[PDB]
């Protein structure tokens, strides 16, 4: 009956020692008749108990969305440990077990390059600065924008795309007021990946050279 | 279980350059031995055309047939978003299979180019890769190439146009040269052909600086 989905820790969260990474176990199609879900967490086959039990969410299709969240400790997710979730419920003949771990294989650093505003864009009220992040592995990556030491949160980063070479590429687009770009303000592009030095790289772009 | 039709578009280079002749191809597969009669009808925006060359049937390795019809386009016709139909008729199918293609409708957007040099892992091996990121273009119809000192470099690979949240398209292109050629100081160019561009062309260069 119910379906189980196991989600990895937010890429930013696994890369900064100053964050709360957590694996997430989601159970959709839980009956209004048998709502209880017992969760069992395993870490490299060893049962852990620290999991956080989250209150069920009534979905509009008259079913519940039960979730459990196990916090990971950085040095474990990046070090390829296997996080197993065992979902037990009355409406299941036998428990559902799901497993997640970071993608194995040679870590490859991303390469960044920037795109200043377009020929048409520069005639509009708002302009867009873009970032191209190519050839990183695994797809676990954080793309943020910041200007003058302050977070610039009006951007859209595309989801990682696989290449014929076996690595990923994405595109980030920050949209800002034309007036700000013309004033020669300097906007940067932050990329976080396990293969970068100090897990981070940044690429600035302005009206100036 | 019957015959199958696939309708192919003219190459982006043929459509926006005085290079070769642009054609729209209609490929029919699974043509049975007992039902060989394949009738091809062509419609440019509703208007049936007879300037259609059908390549005599080809005996496939799995013992089927591959019948292909070719229609030549009057260059500007594809770019002007003219719709092409292929009504394939066969005895083996209950009713004719009609497939319709045209250049993607909606206002065009210019590609933005970005060059990336070799990475840390690349400059260790005998060969180095030089990437080229292209984004923001619409329609997907694009032609990416490489050339150095004027001669085309043909050991490259380009990803298919990926779709952005903002309905624009993007791709990355990777050229694999010899470390010695990059190291020598030689300059490599990324040639991007698209209708939204001025003179349907833009280049982007990189060298060892
Ligand atoms: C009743 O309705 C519910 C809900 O309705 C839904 O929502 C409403 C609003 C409508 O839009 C409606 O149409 C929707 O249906 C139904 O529930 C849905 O059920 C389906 C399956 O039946 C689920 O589909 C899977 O989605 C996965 C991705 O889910 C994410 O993205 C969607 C869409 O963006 C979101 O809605 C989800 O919430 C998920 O988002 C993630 O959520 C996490 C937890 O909140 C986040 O993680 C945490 O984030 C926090 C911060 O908030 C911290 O930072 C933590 O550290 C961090 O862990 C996470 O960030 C967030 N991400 C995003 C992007 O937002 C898919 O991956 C999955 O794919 C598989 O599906 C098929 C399974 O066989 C199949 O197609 C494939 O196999 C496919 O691929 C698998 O997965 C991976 C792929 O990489 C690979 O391993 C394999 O290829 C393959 N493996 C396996 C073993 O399968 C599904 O498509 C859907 O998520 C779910 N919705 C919700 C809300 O949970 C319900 O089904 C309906 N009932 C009935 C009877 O049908
Ligand atoms: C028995 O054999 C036959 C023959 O097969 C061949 O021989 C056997 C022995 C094997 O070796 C086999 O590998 C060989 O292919 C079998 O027939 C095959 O059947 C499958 C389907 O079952 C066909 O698959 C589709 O292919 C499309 C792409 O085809 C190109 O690529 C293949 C390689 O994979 C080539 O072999 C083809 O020749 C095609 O190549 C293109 O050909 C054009 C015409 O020649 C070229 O254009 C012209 O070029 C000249 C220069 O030469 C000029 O420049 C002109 O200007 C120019 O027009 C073009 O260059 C060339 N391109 C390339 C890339 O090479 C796929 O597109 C298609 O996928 C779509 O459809 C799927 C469903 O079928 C769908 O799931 C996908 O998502 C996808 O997209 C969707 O499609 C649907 C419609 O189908 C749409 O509604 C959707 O909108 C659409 N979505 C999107 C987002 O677009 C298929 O994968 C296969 O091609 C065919 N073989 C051949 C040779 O045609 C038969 O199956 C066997 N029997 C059995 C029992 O299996």
């Amino acid at each position: 009956g119910p379906s189980v989905f196991l989600f990895p820790p937010k890429p930013k969260d696994t890369l900064m020692i100053s964050r709360t990474p957590e694996v997430t176990c989601v159970v959709v199609d839980v009956s209004h008749e048998d709502p209880e879900v017992k969760f069992n967490w395993y870490v490299d086959g060893v049962e852990v108990h620290n999991a956080k039990t989250k209150p069920r969410e009534e979905q509009y299709n008259s079913t519940y969305r039960v979730v459990s969240v196990l916090t990971v400790l950085h040095q474990d997710w990046l070090n390829g440990k296997e996080y197993k979730c065992k979902v037990s419920n009355k409406a299941l003949p036998a428990p559902i077990e799901k497993t997640i771990s970071k993608a194995k294989g040679q870590p490859r650093e991303p390469q960044v390059c920037t795109l200043p505003p377009s020929r048409d864009e520069l005639t509009k009220n708002q302009v867009s600065l873009s970032c191209a992040v190519k050839g990183f592995y695994p797809s676990d990556i954080a793309v943020e924008w910041e200007s003058n030491g302050q977070p610039e949160n009006n951007y859209k980063t595309t989801p990682p795309v696989l290449d014929s070479d076996g690595s990923f590429f994405l595109v980030s687009k920050l949209t800002v007021d034309k007036s700000r770009w013309q004033q020669g303000n300097v906007f940067s592009c932050s990329v976080m990946h396990e293969a970068l030095h100090n897990h981070y790289t940044q690429k600035s772009l302005s009206l100036s050279p």
